[PDB]
């Protein structure tokens, strides 16, 4: 009607995809630590073999 | 009727974007992970030499 | 319209939200990539260390 229209609508776009920026970045990182706990691990693994071999 | 077709296209194109962004980030995690892999299994071949070579100086 | 003005500035806020949770994301990824390196590295370098040793005292006797 359009002002305050657009003015809302721009709002609602603002908080929206901030959440999702947020969201993302939660949702990848959880992600990469599922794969970099198995990769520690693995590591673990190998210093704590050669500790008993010396 | 206009708010209303502004807001749901917001909320489709934001959904896309939130699973584009992790769908990307995630590939570059498994790349990274990859990379780490190579190296690990590098480090563990040389701990299976040394274990041989520590058993041959028994003796 | 206003249509247009509010769905291209949804647009571009889009954009530019995607490049910012990848480039953030991967940020994170690197800083924990980086420190497993370390942690390999020094393991690699007491292994080759370890086999320097191991072998001369094998030739040796």
């Amino acid at each position: 009607k359009s002002s305050h229209t657009l003015k809302t609508a721009n709002s609602y776009t603002d908080v929206t995809v901030s959440n999702s920026t947020k969201k993302a970045i939660r949702e990848s990182n959880q992600y990469t630590d599922h794969k970099f706990h198995q990769l520690e691990n693995r590591l673990d693994k190998l210093e704590k073999r050669l500790l008993k071999l010396l």
